[PDB]
């Protein structure tokens, strides 16, 4: 009769590899499953190909045809669910999109500006991976019973160097934090979370995939695969009993389902399974700043920095205040033509009691021209950009929790918050790096810091599913500047050095000694000569 | 047929609710147990019971009556358990003897020593929560076949403020990093090796000790037991299906092994798995030593400093003359006598311009010589002020965890885990032995640079001190405020860190490393991570 018996179950993603087989293996284990999917013909096909896989009944298979990213979609799909079946015992948030395969300079943001090998948008390729788990997580909470499970499916390389993976990688990184702070609010209902990280998994797709990420390095045939079978601890039989170090089968990855959907897993919530064969990955990246900072470096000469920013008046007249001590020329970009308004208004406060404020420019990640119409300006003006310094696009988080949450906000925190934070980016990479190919006697290099708002009562729920997005994105923006500055080398091309990065986390401090530390250095660290290898820096209560 | 058919499991800790369960729970599943244990009857009686609790008939029952301290006994044992058997598929490190109750000062170290509620000497805790586990995964694994398991049943609180339970808690954090090491090496077998951390189980025991945990803490009825369910994020239902936080079952632990001893797990290999209800608790206490020393804390005038080390010369004298250079005195206590030859050895040929302080024997094997060090300073310098301990000895004594011989292991126990606790617990004694207003008493533990080896046996070293630390500063700070509270005039409480420099191997580095130890003994702030790095520079 099966370990999940009477259960019934919801799949994402049932399309791909990994859906068809959790599909396959939850009807075996006499589950009724669900299967949700963004056509209505290759569901009805999946479910014939699926029960006939099986050998099951008719009614224990079913479909609901949905587009996962748009909510209101959500609300539609599950109430249908619900009418047939009732209620929802386990909840798999799957989402096979695999991202556009570029590197930070190249990533589409608009369909006109969509090419081959890259097919969605990065809004769509964060609306895919870490949307639509989200937007369930919260409709269809409501329709679990005490005892349910949700089980989330992110990758190991969501914290691996990933080669020109970014829209896949770092909305993955995101998810993992948002899977943590459901465990809480979800726990207090009596539904369990849980999530489930698989190794590179056996497919003929994945075999094309890794020879697209080894042509856009310089590198062989085999060169990204055999480099990640060699983090693998656990060696395998093969036919003739010899051992082997291989990629885990899909059938592993449904055992791991299997356990975490069961009520053999009751008591667990906020676990991780990595299905890698033991593939070994360093796991923490932070250090506290605990030093003081010395600001004897006017070596900020000539150098001048941009701050992206908005609604957060209080540290851009720190930073500035900062950063012209050092000798750095500012530019600062508010995102919103709000933030504007009553800056020019903390300007008019300072000419009373009063001397000059920076220069303000719209920089909005919505309308990615003004990112290039600021780098004009810098280039006639202020000589460069050099270093930037970027803050969320809001001072305070939207709400309190990530479950109990309308849909207007979240769908604002994505836009804003994690796509617009890409963006960004993406736009300074292809600044620093078109530039790099001109310098013919020597140049200075280039710095980037991304400064978090203040603790908050929230415990700074929406900044740490941001944060952890950040974080992910560095790793892989440190990765790609240093091969492709290397690589452009060997061109010998006289290329600027490659970007680095970090972030300072100011979750465990509010005090305005702590505001006025951690923007010291941000100072210090977008313009010395020595780094920090750390990618999150915290600032301790002090 | 069950989820283990046909699978021949060997349990230790067969006796007690995690042990016991575990025993049912395997036979339901179809496997052969083979219990381990001590006392002939008690596994007797244990197989009668659980084979009438299995249901199951009598061959699919058997026990091993070893040592499983002994790795002559272990050969012995797992050897002739081959010879009925002949193999084994799963191996259950349980172990989970309490050890001796009792602050760092007062925990027993010799036969003589031993008292009522402390029923295990230190190494003798060592050797069955750390060291058994261990040397049945040497001995076993040559006959376990490609895709068997190895289960290590630790604690969650292996990571937890524990007041007075030093000798239980540091060797289970320690049995926690020799897992994850031994993954690489087994993996290389085709033996997966994985990990089982449940929260504080249901018993009418714990309810017991939990009553007495609030005792010593001076702290009333619940408060150990509210603060770990408070923690919980996940919450169950109760007959009525009301929500409540309340511990996991026996079972649910259970439910964890057979997953991590059946082929649905085959995939998993460095693993964990916590059965608490999602209890949340801070994963990384670390911070790197990022900033240049400034040495302006000739705070240290009068204060004088105790080197535990041997073998690390140029680290003996680096540390002097940073301490000298703060105004602090320097004694030297060598772990081996063999260390004091060397660096007799190395000051004659300086001085046939270089002053060295005074080197006297210093050995844990022989606490003895540890007083004689403290009777010393009272006679001469005045006191002792802070401490810096250095591994026993500076190369690491193999390249393997798995594949090494008996003498090596068990030296390394006896020198590097329980010869370093013993140090630490003569050091707060010495401390808290102690009208006007007083000064404070630091302690830096200081590893040895980066090695070939990826520092194996450094870092279950390191483990075990780090929980080390975290019990020392918890039980420093409810002992000093409640014998304050009395009247006695004692100095305030200890503080210590440790400095891991095994990602560093240069010079300048070594020197950073030294001049970090000297400012944190002396300086006035301290640092709250536990664990401070050096990084390579």
């Amino acid at each position: 009769t099966g370990r999940l018996a009477g259960k019934i179950a919801l799949i994402t993603g049932g399309a791909g590899n990994i859906g068809s087989e959790l599909t396959r293996r939850f009807l075996a284990e006499g589950a009724t499953v669900i299967i949700s999917g963004r056509n209505r013909a290759k569901l009805t096909a999946l479910a014939e190909r699926m029960q006939a896989e099986a050998g099951v009944p008719a009614k224990r298979i079913d479909l609901e045809v949905m587009d996962g990213s748009d909510p209101v979609a959500v609300r539609a799909g599950i109430e249908a669910i619900v009418a047939r079946h009732g209620q929802i015992d386990i909840l798999v948030n799957n989402a096979g999109s695999a991202g556009a395969q570029r590197r930070l300079a190249e990533i589409p943001l608009t369909e006109a500006e969509l090419g081959p090998g890259a097919e969605e948008t990065l809004h769509a390729s964060i609306a895919n991976l870490l949307g639509m788990g989200w937007h369930l997580m919260r409709i269809a909470a409501p329709h679990m019973p005490v005892g349910s499970a949700v089980i989330n499916v992110s990758t190991i390389f969501s914290r691996a160097e990933y080669y020109g993976r970014i829209p896949y990688v770092t909305p993955k990184a995101a998810l993992n934090a948002l899977s943590q702070l459901a465990a809480r609010e979800l726990g207090a209902r009596g539904i369990r979370v849980n999530t489930i990280f698989p190794g590179p998994i056996e497919s003929d797709r994945i075999r094309t995939v890794f020879q697209r990420m080894d042509q856009l390095k310089g590198r062989p045939e085999g060169d990204t695969a055999h480099h990640f079978l060699n983090t693998m601890r656990l060696c395998r039989a093969n036919d003739q009993g010899a051992l082997e170090r291989r990629f885990p089968s899909v059938g592993d990855v449904a055992d791991a389902a299997v356990f975490l959907a069961s009520a053999e897993s009751a008591a667990l919530s906020g676990e991780t399974i990595e299905v890698t064969h033991g593939m070994e990955l360093p796991a923490c990246s932070e250090t506290s700043l605990l030093a003081r900072t010395d600001l004897r470096t006017i070596d900020a000469s000539g150098r001048t920095t941009l701050i992206c920013a908005g609604d957060q008046i209080e540290e851009v007249m720190a930073l500035t205040g900062m950063l012209r001590t050092c000798g750095s020329e500012v530019i600062i970009g508010f995102r919103s033509a709000a933030a504007l308004a009553q800056f020019e208004q903390a300007v008019n406060e300072s000419r009373r009691l009063a001397f000059t404020p920076p220069i303000a420019l719209p920089l909005d990640p919505r309308d990615p021209a003004t990112i290039d119409a600021v780098f004009d300006w810098a280039g006639e003006n202020t000589g460069g950009i050099h270093a930037a310094v970027i803050l969320p696009a809001t001072s305070h988080e939207p709400a309190p929790c990530v479950i109990e949450v309308d849909d207007e906000r979240v769908l604002n925190f994505l836009a804003d918050e994690i796509t617009g934070t890409i963006v960004i980016a993406s736009r300074l990479a292809r600044y620093w790096q078109s530039q790099r190919l001109t310098p013919g006697a020597r140049a200075r290099g280039p710095r980037v810091i991304f400064l978090s708002n203040g603790a908050d009562q929230n415990g700074n729920v929406y900044g740490r599913i941001q944060s952890a997005a950040i974080g992910q994105l560095i790793r892989v923006w440190r990765h790609e500047a240093e091969l492709d500055y290397q690589r452009a080398s060997a061109a010998g091309d006289h290329v600027l050095p490659p970007v680095w990065a970090n972030q300072i986390v100011r979750f465990a401090n509010r005090s305005l000694e702590g505001l006025e530390f951690a923007c010291a250095w941000t100072a210090q660290l977008l313009h010395s000569q020595r780094h920090i290898n750390e990618i999150t820096l915290n600032i301790p209560a002090n």
